[PDB]
Formats: C-alpha cells, sequence, structure tokens
RNA sequence: UUUUUUUUUUUU
C-alpha cells in the first residue's frame, strides 16, 4: 500500500499543529495502523483519526482565542528587565532569574511566558515550595488579568485541583510535579517549566533540578527557567551547561547591621531591646529557636513589665487563630518572639527592627546513630541576611546581630541543602520506581555522601522494598517495594499499611499512618496546659499511643456528622484541636483508602485487636524497638543507642520492658515520641531478614540423643530471646558431628 | 510521686 501511506504521511505532517499530549497518542496510534492487514480497514481508521485529529487541531485554535491581554504593573522593577529576559527565554532553553524581595518576578514570569506564546500547545508549570505560595501566586496573577482563579490561571495542590481546559499557567507545589512524573515521565503536559524559590534547596527542589537536567535531551521543544533569590545563582547556571542569568532589583528600604556580641544569652537580648527603644518606638522581631526558648524569653520580657508593650509569640504549631492574631492591627508596641516561620514562610507585617541571636534548630541525619538529630546551631550568612531582610518592609530599618562580625564572616555562606542531611530512603525508592537505579549516575546539583545513600538502601531492605539484579549499584524494587511507592506516605508507614492486610486492621492502620503524617492535631497551648491535657487524655489507651488516634478519630468522625459545620469548628476549639489538621488527617486517610482499594487490599469493617494493629505497625518500626533497663526508666534501642520515653506519652508513667516508638529524635536526650507496649515474641516472625543467631554452651544430652546449646537471637543488638535450649544437631548437623569428633 | 517536652515542610 503506497497510497495508504500518503494519507498516513500527510496526516502526521498535519499533527504538528496539536497539543503535545495529543501529538504523542496519535503518533503512536498511527504507527500501529499499518500492522493491520486489510487496506480497506486502514482507509476506515485514517478517516476516523483525521476526524479526531480535526477536533484536536481545532482544540488548540479555540484555545488561542482565550489568550488574555498582557499587563505589567509599572510598580515592579521586573517590568523594566522584561524586554531583556523575553529575548533570553526564546533564544535559550534554560534561563535563570534571581531577584531581591521586592522584584515581583514571581507574578510576572508566567505573563512573559504567555506573551512569548507558551501555554497554548502545552501548559506552563509554576512550582512553589508551600501550598499557600502556589495558591496566593495563582490568585494574584488572576487578579492582575481581570480573570478569576481556576480559569486561565490555575493552581493544583494535594487536595485542590483548580485547573480548567482553558488553563495556561499551572501553579503547584514542587511535590505535585514530582507525583506527575510517574504517570508522565516526559512531562508532555507542559510547554515550559518555571521552578521558583529554588534557593531554598529543598529535597524536592534538588531532585527536580536533576530530573529536568536528564530529560532536556528527550524534550527539546520545552524550555525551562529556574528562579530564586540572589543567593548562589551560579550553581544553577553551572548545572544546565552555562545557562544565562538575569538579576532584578528589589523594593526594600535600606537596612543597617549592628554587631553586638554578648542568662548571658537572655541579658544580651535585654540590652538590644533597650537600645532600640531609644532610637524609635517601633516593633521588634526577635528570632527564637524553640518553644522552650520562646517561653523563657517571653516570661523574662513580661517580667520586666514595660509600660507600652505587648509580648506576642509566633511559632509554627501555634493555634491558627492565635497565629493570625499577629496579622490584625498594630496597637501600642509589639515585640514578636518568633522562629523560622518568620524567616521564610510567614513574613510578619509591620516590622521596624529585628534582633538576630543567630541560632536555629536544624534537622540532621546521624549516619552513626541512624537517628534524626535536631541540634541548635549558628545560622548561615544567608540565613542571617534573610532574617535581616524581614525588617526593611515599609520604612527604613536597622538589624542588630547578637554576635561578632568575625563570627558572621566565619560562618558558611549558605545552609546545607536538605539532600545532604536527611535520609534518602524515600528518595531512592521513588528513583527506582522511575527506573533510575544508578544513584551515582543521576545528575544531582549537590551529590549526597555515598555512605548516606547506602543508609537509605539498608532501610529499604529493612522494609523489603529493594533488591539488586546481581549488579554493582543499580537496584530493582520488589513487588511490595512498588506498592510502597504507590502510597503517598512515609516508607515506614507505607510498610505497616501493607502488612496491615495480613491481619484484620487496614482501617486502623490507615488511621494511624495518616495521623503520623501530619503535625499532631491535638493542641497544647502555652496557657491552660493542664486543662488541655484533661481534654486530650479522654482517649489515652493504657498502653498504646497509636490507639489514641483511633479513639480520637472515631470521636471526631462521629461529632463531624452529628452537628453542624460551624458547631464542629467550635467543638475543635473547645477541645484544643486544630480544625484544619483534623480535616487533613481525614484527607490523607481518604487518599490512602483510594490506593489501598485500587491495589485490592480489603479494608475491615470490624474493630481489630491490640496485637494485630500493633504487629502491623511493628513492621515499619523494627529499628525503633527498645528494652527497658531493670530498675531504670531508660530504654536500650537499636544499635547501642539509649532513648527515653517522651513525657507527653500515655505510657511514660509505667514504661514496659519492650516498646516500639514511631519516631526517634535527639535533642538533649533520645526521645521516642509515639510509643506502645509490645511483646518481644512478635519481633521474631517479622525480622527474619534481620535476626542474628548465636549459639552457646554446646553439650551432648543423652535422653534426646543429640547435641544441645543455648541460642540468643539478636535484632540490631537486642536480645529478643535471651536463651532457649534447642537441639543443635538439627540446626547444623555437620558442625555437631565435627564437635562430637573433636570431643567438645 | 522513679524519667518532664521537637526546626520547617512537600505527594503518587
Ligand atoms: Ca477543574
Amino acid at each position: 500500500t503506497e497510497q495508504q501511506k500518503l494519507t498516513f504521511t500527510a496526516l502526521q505532517q498535519r499533527l504538528d499543529s496539536l497539543m503535545l499530549r495529543d501529538r504523542l497518542r496519535f503518533s503512536r496510534r498511527l504507527h500501529g495502523v499499518k500492522k493491520v492487514k486489510n487496506p480497506d480497514a486502514q482507509q476506515a481508521i485514517f478517516q476516523e483519526m483525521a476526524k479526531e485529529i480535526d477536533q484536536a487541531a481545532g482544540k488548540v485554535l479555540l484555545r488561542e482565542a482565550a489568550r488574555p491581554e498582557i499587563t505589567y504593573p509599572d510598580n515592579l522593577p521586573v517590568s523594566q528587565k522584561k524586554q531583556d529576559i523575553l529575548e533570553a527565554i526564546r533564544d535559550h532553553q534554560v534561563v535563570i532569574v534571581a531577584g531581591e524581595t521586592g522584584s515581583g518576578k514571581t507574578t510576572q514570569l508566567p505573563k512573559i511566558c504567555m506573551e512569548l506564546g507558551r501555554g497554548i500547545k502545552g501548559l506552563i508549570g509554576h512550582t512553589q515550595p508551600r501550598r499557600l505560595a502556589a495558591r496566593t501566586v495563582a490568585n494574584r496573577i488572576a487578579e492582575e488579568l481581570k480573570t478569576e482563579p481556576g480559569g486561565c490561571i490555575g493552581y493544583k495542590v494535594r487536595f485542590s485541583d483548580h485547573v480548567s481546559d482553558n488553563t495556561m499557567v499551572k501553579l503547584m507545589t514542587d511535590g505535585i510535579l514530582l507525583a506527575e512524573i510517574q504517570q508522565d515521565r516526559l512531562l508532555m503536559q507542559y510547554d515550559t517549566i518555571i521552578i521558583d524559590e529554588a534557593h531554598e534547596r529543598s529535597l524536592n527542589i534538588d531532585f527536580l533540578l536533576g530530573y529536568l537536567k536528564e530529560l532536556l535531551p528527550r524534550r527539546p521543544d520545552l524550555k525551562i527557567i529556574i528562579t530564586s533569590a540572589t543567593i548562589d545563582p551560579e550553581r544553577f547556571s553551572r548545572h544546565f551547561n552555562n545557562a544565562p542569568i538575569i538579576e532584578v532589583s528589589g523594593r526594600t528600604y535600606p537596612v543597617e547591621v549592628r554587631y553586638r556580641p554578648i542568662r548571658d544569652q537572655l541579658q544580651a537580648i535585654f540590652d538590644a531591646v533597650d537600645e532600640l527603644s531609644q532610637e524609635s518606638h517601633g516593633d521588634i522581631l526577635i528570632f527564637m529557636s524553640g518553644e522552650r526558648e520562646i517561653r523563657d524569653t517571653a516570661d523574662a520580657l513580661n517580667k520586666l513589665n514595660l509600660r507600652h508593650t505587648e509580648i506576642l509569640p509566633l511559632y509554627a504549631r501555634l493555634s491558627n487563630s492565635e497565629q493570625n492574631r499577629v496579622f490584625q492591627s498594630h496597637s501600642g508596641r509589639r515585640i514578636v518572639l518568633a522562629t523560622n516561620v518568620a524567616e521564610t514562610s510567614l513574613t510578619v507585617p509591620g516590622i521596624k527592627y529585628v534582633i538576630d541571636p543567630g541560632t536555629a534548630r536544624i534537622s540532621r541525619y546521624s549516619y552513626r546513630t541512624k537517628v534524626q538529630r535536631l541540634p541548635i546551631e549558628p545560622i548561615s550568612q544567608a540565613s542571617a541576611n534573610q532574617r535581616k531582610g524581614r525588617c526593611g518592609r515599609v520604612s527604613e530599618g536597622i538589624c542588630i546581630r547578637l554576635y561578632s562580625e568575625d563570627d558572621f564572616l566565619s560562618r558558611p555562606e549558605f545552609t546545607d541543602p536538605e539532600i545532604l542531611r536527611t535520609n534518602l530512603a524515600s528518595v531512592i525508592l521513588q528513583m527506582t520506581a522511575l527506573g533510575l537505579g544508578d544513584i551515582a549516575a543521576f545528575p544531582f546539583v549537590e551529590a549526597p555522601d555515598k555512605r548516606n545513600i547506602q543508609d537509605g538502601v539498608r532501610l529499604l531492605e529493612e522494609l523489603g522494598a529493594i533488591t539488586t539484579d546481581e549488579q554493582a549499584s543499580a537496584y530493582k524494587l520488589t513487588p511490595l517495594g512498588r506498592q510502597l511507592s504507590q502510597l503517598p506516605v512515609d516508607p515506614r508507614l507505607a510498610r505497616m499499611v501493607l502488612e496491615a492486610q495480613k491481619h484484620g486492621c487496614v482501617r486502623e492502620a490507615m488511621i494511624i499512618t495518616s495521623a503520623l503524617s501530619i503535625q499532631d492535631p491535638r493542641e497544647r497551648p502555652m496557657d491552660k496546659q493542664q486543662a488541655s491535657d484533661e481534654k486530650h487524655r479522654r482517649f489515652h489507651d493504657k498502653e498504646s499511643d497509636f490507639l489514641a488516634f483511633v479513639n480520637l478519630w472515631n470521636y471526631l468522625g462521629e461529632q463531624q456528622k452529628a452537628l453542624s459545620s460551624n458547631a464542629f469548628r467550635r467543638l475543635c476549639r473547645t477541645d484544643y484541636l486544630n480544625y484544619l489538621r483534623v480535616r487533613e488527617w481525614q484527607d490523607i486517610y481518604t487518599q490512602l483508602r483510594q490506593v489501598v482499594k485500587e491495589l485490592g487490599i480489603p479494608v475491615n469493617s470490624e474493630p481489630a485487636e491490640y496485637r494485630e494493629i500493633h504487629i502491623a505497625l511493628l513492621t515499619g518500626l523494627l529499628s525503633h524497638i527498645g528494652m527497658k533497663d531493670a530498675d531504670k526508666q531508660e530504654y536500650t534501642g537499636a544499635r547501642n543507642a539509649r532513648f527515653s520515653i517522651f513525657p507527653g506519652s500515655g505510657l511514660f508513667k509505667k514504661p514496659p520492658k519492650w516498646v516500639m516508638v514511631a519516631e526517634l529524635v535527639e535533642t538533649s536526650r533520645l526521645w521516642g515520641r509515639i510509643a506502645a507496649r509490645i511483646d518481644p515474641e512478635w519481633v521474631e516472625p517479622v525480622a527474619q531478614h534481620l535476626i542474628k543467631r548465636t549459639y552457646s554452651e554446646p553439650h551432648w544430652e543423652r535422653a534426646q540423643g543429640a547435641v544441645m546449646a543455648t541460642e540468643k537471637v539478636t535484632v540490631y543488638g537486642l536480645p529478643i530471646v535471651a536463651a532457649r535450649k534447642v537441639n543443635y544437631s538439627q540446626i547444623d548437623p555437620a558442625l555437631c558431628r565435627e564437635l562430637f569428633i573433636r570431643h567438645a
């Protein structure tokens, strides 16, 4: 058939005028047409696809009609650099925009992409580190185009998919784009990708910067731009060949630095507040490192009882009502004692002066202890400059730094990226799901330490997720290692949900894991701490912190359905429960039930017993078991580490011998936050890949006619069985004969 | 009453 191939070649040539998503499926579908024998059938299937191609070809033409007017406000400094960047984007595959806080590049960058003509044949993805950053930026570009969000400009987050068929700009969290990679590895949905706030150097951000480097050869038609602050924009250019950089000014008033080093710590803060009161009676933002540190400074400043003041705290876990109190109205004098939330996420309003002690809690993975550590460290130069920048908003400000300039200049320029200091267990799991087994070959922007990667590989083996196909360093995951990839939860938690089906507890396991994936919805406010406890202690199980979630879950589900929507938000307030988190605890549970149902795992309708729910949970907590010390309230855990039970635990008063905790974190000691009693008999059937068997005192016993010994099974060093006499002859007959021969 | 409290966040 040569005329049939003319209708074939002419059709593909037309197919270049379609959306990239459509252009792929039709091109494959045509390549399977000549496979059919009958040419009479072919002429019937070209005619149909051309009818479907015609709809798709018209789809883009209709789409171009919905392109709106392009408007750039003259307030923003980026509107001046607009002509410089626009030329750079069309001419270069990769462009990098870095600007100060005032620039307004974030809102106007999607507009320049549209002015270039992108967004019609394929979507333009814009990625933000937090949800609200994705949501507010979308709502802002809609405002500036006299359209409403979800239309031309849309945003997708974990539970809101506000996108339409005429959408051209897609705001989203960086993790959303990652979830889309398994389904669409070539990212054919998008015509251009803009990555914003890349200076934060998140684990997702760093992984995206690698994956995009890998597909650029297979996606020449797409162009990509990465955006950040003026902090190390040359790393990004080096990553993508030598990509062009464009810098934009910011609208901020000048800030002055005053280095004043050195209860000696608390006294230094007093002198700083006294100095600021002389020069002006303005707001002071004092960065604080912890709830205990914010509580000690708050009691100190309120103890002085300054006449015209208000001591107002702000931290991440604070009540959404009490947190949003800072964003109301300035009256009298306000000094806000805040933590990192005021450095990146929140941006506290009405600030004139900022006091920087230069200390912050940073999360680190100790590949010695294999435990998450939260030390209080000196912050980086960039972190101090970010704190310094949170004070110049509307009027001229000054920033006082409570340390010497030589200390500041001695500090690293930038904080360590997250990929370098967290466990890569889930990271490598998702990589193996995509076929990216060789982690050394993956083009990281900052490659992690080799020993750090292997810790993740070991944890996956601990969960049964990974194996190698007798290769050197390219892994292939197991059938449940792929199911662990399908659940959007921590690998430890995903593993217990899978093991949950062998026992009658999939509902309970989904409740537990969902709760452990959020900040604790139960709130313990700074005032009425004991009052909060009596309200929270209604559901405490005598020996299981995990079961407390189940009781609380059934309670809230029953009260949500029994009374109104407004009366429920009140019941959340009167029981010290964050409504939004209680809501999200349900949304994760609902998402789990989807994939759990989609994988065919049956979910129970009956309540389960204590042993089955917790045996299922133990599957993800094998490194998190401990044995109590005799006549001591301390625990010996995995390896030779020692941890104490968290004080807010239902079994803190009466700690059993054998425990499992959900989380081990080291601050001053090693704390096991969510804990429950376990029987050591349970640990052996699940740790077959981990147990180490040692045999001792071998002797020949006449009655049974075999050699006997005392065996001690050991997981991560812990004696699950201290000793039990067993016939050594069945265990290793050759060795027993050799001992019998040598008379021993 | 024998141990008295943990930075910021993202999704398949
Ligand atoms: Ca929609």
